[PDB]
């Protein structure tokens, strides 16, 4: 920290672990004084620079309301690791990769936003009523006209979104019990054919736990010959646990895993299937079974978990049938060691994820596996997904930006793929994203294709539409994220969806990753222990009190 001549604010954060003889500056903080330049663009005693794991990120400007006009970044090199000693600025700028990327935004008096620029040139505009709430929303692109994403939204007295109109003229209502005012069902049409796509009822217990889903609206072209969907009935204990739920499938499915399903076609004439699960909790609140039963295909199964006589870590039974051995596959601080056979878990020293091995090799093989960058905050700057195939090697590298994922593919041969993917709005809140190509874009995608996400009661994407409205894709799933039922128009359009339960980023490690933990669907609960600590239960790898169908935790925090 600063000495005492100087307010004391933080300068460096730095570490080692017991093997190492020093640390490394992971952190550093460049702080603005009383000068003119800094007053001019509203920084003065602001820390401009911050240094940390990720990168470096920079403030440019403040706005007179304290919000950020202008800012950019750099993210270290992916041989690198923050070390930011001596007063070397050069040295610094040294570990990290040339590409800047900057935003830049616009905000009314009072702060709110009014415009956002991305680090391509892509800018969004947003709209407010009287109320100060949102109304509607634009997008232009690096040399292209504004697009209308969001046409019109109407709020309730409660100021919940009553209706939504979009701008492929899909029109959501909300339908909401004034009594309490909670969310009873949400209504989606599609005017050209006024067809309701969805009309999702959600009934209630007296405590406002869901006992029913259902979609009342007429099943898709992808489930061939079936019109009539299937309810998703929940039952739940005493202590609000789920026990059992109903809801339907692919009827090709199978075995619950890791692994995800090609979508259904069309074109393939697939079906769905019916099923119930029932979930089995010991007195710690762990899930240890899960009972599958499709009787239509014959899918019946358990997952099995073992969970340790000593602690609530717990893995799946496949890693070991003994309660004493389920320690040993958890570090010192409870990060998970493995993920599956075969899939080890590297965990970093900040407890966040550093990498997945997916596939192991040997001698002078690479390792399939995806690893991570986080920032000082613990969010995720930067994915990277390396293939290494003896005949196929191929990286994924895919830069989170303010509304925009940089998605770059190249083979150890060639680039393929340059896909800017801007957002607009937030996931879980039927965010939209548009599809960029400035390299290698499919010939049977459009360029700047607009994917609109109509989401379920916890933000769970379900439907996602084209500009005309018409149906891209459609998901479920089993209560506790596991994909259910996927279908999709086209299977190339079907490999760019990434946002799926909860309406978080799956990875190709199957898991979720939620802010600070990565979650694991096929197990039901998180890889790390939670930060928080006892900020809710003593069992530090619960997943959302057991009961995901009403609860939802954006951070796993």
């Amino acid at each position: 920290y600063e000495t005492s001549s100087l307010p004391g604010r933080l300068l460096s954060v730095a570490e080692q672990t017991p093997e190492e003889k020093t640390s490394r500056i992971t952190e550093r903080l460049i702080w603005a004084g009383n000068t003119e330049a800094e007053k001019d663009h509203n920084l003065a005693g602001q820390c401009v620079r911050h240094y940390d794991t990720a990168g470096v990120t920079r403030l440019e400007s403040l706005s007179l309301t304290g919000t950020v006009l202008s800012q950019s970044s750099q993210l270290l090199i992916d041989t690198q690791e923050a070390n930011w000693t001596g007063d070397n600025e050069t040295v610094w700028q040294n570990m990290l990769a040339d590409d800047i990327y900057t935003t830049l935004s616009t905000f009314d008096a009072t702060g709110a936003l009014l415009t956002q620029t991305d680090a391509k040139g892509n800018i969004q505009r947003l709209a407010y009523d009287v109320a100060g709430q949102l109304n509607g929303s634009w997008l232009t692109l690096k040399g292209q006209t504004e697009q209308v994403i969001i046409k019109s939204l109407t709020y309730s007295a409660a100021g919940q979104k009553l209706r939504e109109e979009h701008g492929n003229d899909v029109i959501t209502e909300y339908s909401y019990e004034p009594e309490t005012q909670r969310l009873i069902g949400i209504k989606t049409r599609r005017p050209s054919d006024t067809k309701v796509l969805q009309d999702l009822r959600y009934e209630y217990d007296p405590v406002g736990n869901v006992i029913s889903i259902r979609n009342d609206a007429e099943a898709t072209r992808f489930w061939h010959n079936q019109k009539v969907m299937p309810e998703n009935t929940y039952t739940y204990d005493s202590l609000y646990q789920l026990i059992s739920a109903t809801g339907r499938e692919m009827a090709n499915i199978g075995q619950q895993s890791h692994q995800f399903p090609s979508p259904a076609l069309p074109s393939d004439n697939n079906t769905y299937t019916n099923y119930t699960r029932t979930y089995t909790y010991d007195r710690g609140g762990n899930l240890t079974k899960i009972q599958h039963s499709s009787p239509a295909t014959q899918n019946n199964y358990t997952t099995n978990i073992t969970v340790s006589n000593r602690s609530n870590r717990a893995v799946l039974s496949t890693l070991t049938e003994d309660p004493a051995q389920v320690d040993a596959l958890f570090d010192a601080g409870g990060h998970q060691n493995t993920l599956i056979s075969g899939q080890n878990l590297n965990w970093n020293t900040r407890g966040e994820l550093q990498q997945v091995t997916l596939v192991k090799r040997d001698k002078g093989a690479n390792d399939d596996r995806e690893w991570y960058r986080y920032s000082g905050d613990g969010r995720r700057m930067l994915k990277i997904n390396e293939q290494q195939a003896s005949n196929n090697a191929q990286t994924q590298r895919v830069t989170y930006l303010p509304n925009l994922e940089l998605r770059l593919t190249q083979n150890s041969t060639a680039t393929t793929e340059d896909l800017q993917v801007i957002t607009v709005g937030e996931a879980g809140r039927a965010q939209v994203r548009v599809l960029h190509w400035e390299s290698g874009k499919p010939e049977d995608i459009d360029n700047n294709q607009l994917r609109y996400s109509y989401d379920n009661l916890i933000g769970s994407s379900q439907l996602e539409l084209d500009s005309e409205g018409q149906i891209i894709s459609e998901e479920e799933y089993y209560p506790y994220g596991g994909t259910a039922l996927w279908a999709a128009r086209n299977q190339t359009e079907a490999s760019y969806k990434t946002i799926r339960y909860s309406g978080k980023e799956r990875d190709a490690t199957g898991l979720y990753y939620y802010g600070y933990r990565y979650y694991q669907p096929w197990i039901g609960r998180w890889l790390s222990s939670d930060p928080a600590g006892t900020i809710d239960g003593l069992n530090l790898y619960r997943m959302v009190r057991n009961n995901p169908v009403t609860l939802l935790d954006p951070d796993g925090l």
